[PDB]
C-alpha cells in the first residue's frame, strides 16, 4: 500500500505531540512531557484510497536540532506548526522551512502551515499574517486545536493531498 | 467582510443539495426535489478567518443548462460533484470543468472534484481513477456523504484555500 511519510516540525510547546495523539489515539494530552522522535504508523482510507500514514513527532528543543537533516530527507510531506499565542514559534516556523527546502534541494515541499491551539482565547499571531505567511510559502493554511481536535484529521489530510498532487 | 461565492455544480442526481444541507442546516435530506437554483449564505469562520459563505445550489437537468453561463461567471470557486455510484455523472464532471473554463477565460479556476455518497457499498467509480483525474486537473479530490457528513466540511473549506491562495 501507499504508505505516506509525514514529519510534524515545530518549536517547542507549540502541541506537536498533541497533534498527532489525537489523530492516532483520539485523546487531548494535557501533560508536557518533551519528545526526542517518536514514529506512529497507522493505516488509514482517505479518499477512497487505503493507505499508511507513517508520522514522525520531533523535537522542538534545540539540543536536538542536529537530528534535523537526517528526518527532512526522508519526509514527504511536513506539517510546520506554531502556536497562536507565540508569536516566536510563528517566526521560528521559517527556520524549518528553509532548512527543509534546503536538504530537499527543492523549494516545493509539500508542507501544510498549522496554527495550533486555536482553542485560546489570548491570542498574538492573527489569521491574517499567518494566511499571508501560508500565502508567500504557496502552502494551505489550517488552524487547529489539539484540546478539542478541531481542524487536525483536516491538517493531516490536507497534507496528504499535497503529497498526492506533487 | 471576505465573502466567497462558492458554487456546487454537478448531474442530476449526485446529491448537490444533500452537501449544501449539511453544511447549511446539519440535517442529511432523505428525498429527491430537484433544484433550479438555490443561494445560501452563512457567516463562518475558517482557520480564525471570519467569512460569508455565499453558495449556490444550482440544476442537474439540462433543460436548465441556459443559466449554466450566468452563475459560472460570477462564480469564485466550484465544487464538481459525482456520485461514485454512477460513472455517467463521473464523465460529466468534464463537461462542466471546460464550460466553466471557457466562461471564465482561465484553465486555473479554483475547484474541488467531490466523489459523493461514498457511504455505497456499491461503487462504481474507484478512488484511483478520480484522483487521477483530480491529478491531471491540479485540483483536489476530496470523498463525501452526505448522509454521514463524512468529508463535508473539508471539501467546501479545501474549496475556500483553494480561493485564498489563487
Ligand atoms: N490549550 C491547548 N493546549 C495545547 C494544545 N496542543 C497542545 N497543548 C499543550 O501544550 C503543552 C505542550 O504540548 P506538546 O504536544 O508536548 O508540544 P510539543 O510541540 O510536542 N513539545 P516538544 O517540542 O518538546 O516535543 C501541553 O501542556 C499540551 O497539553 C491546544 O490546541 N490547546
Ligand atoms: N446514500 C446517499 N444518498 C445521497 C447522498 N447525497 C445525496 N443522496 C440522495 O440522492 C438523491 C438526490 O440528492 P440531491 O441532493 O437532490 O441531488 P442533486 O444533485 O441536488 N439533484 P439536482 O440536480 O436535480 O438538483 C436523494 O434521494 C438524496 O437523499 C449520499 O452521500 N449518500
Ligand atoms: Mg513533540
Ligand atoms: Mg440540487
Amino acid at each position: 500500500m501507499t504508505e505516506y511519510k509525514l514529519v510534524v516540525v515545530g518549536a517547542d510547546g507549540v502541541g506537536k505531540s498533541a497533534l498527532t495523539i489525537q489523530l492516532i489515539q483520539n485523546h487531548f494530552v494535557d501533560e508536557y512531557d518533551p519528545t526526542i522522535e517518536d514514529s506512529y504508523r497507522k493505516q488509514v482510507v482517505i479518499d477512497g484510497e487505503t493507505c499508511l500514514l507513517d508520522i514522525l513527532d520531533t523535537a522542538g528543543q534545540e539540543e536536538y536540532s542536529a537530528m534535523r537533516d537526517q528526518y527532512m530527507r526522508t519526509g514527504e510531506g511536513f506539517l510546520c506548526v506554531f502556536a497562536i499565542n507565540n508569536t516566536k514559534s510563528f517566526e521560528d516556523i521559517h527556520q524549518y522551512r528553509e532548512q527543509i527546502k534546503r536538504v530537499k534541494d527543492s523549494d516545493d515541499v509539500p508542507m501544510v502551515l498549522v496554527g495550533n491551539k486555536c482553542d485560546l482565547a489570548a491570542r498574538t499571531v492573527e489569521s491574517r499574517q499567518a494566511q499571508d505567511l501560508a500565502r508567500s510559502y504557496g502552502i494551505p493554511y489550517i488552524e487547529t486545536s489539539a484540546k478539542t481536535r478541531q481542524g487536525v484529521e483536516d491538517a493531516f489530510y490536507t497534507l496528504v493531498r499535497e503529497i498526492r498532487q506533487h
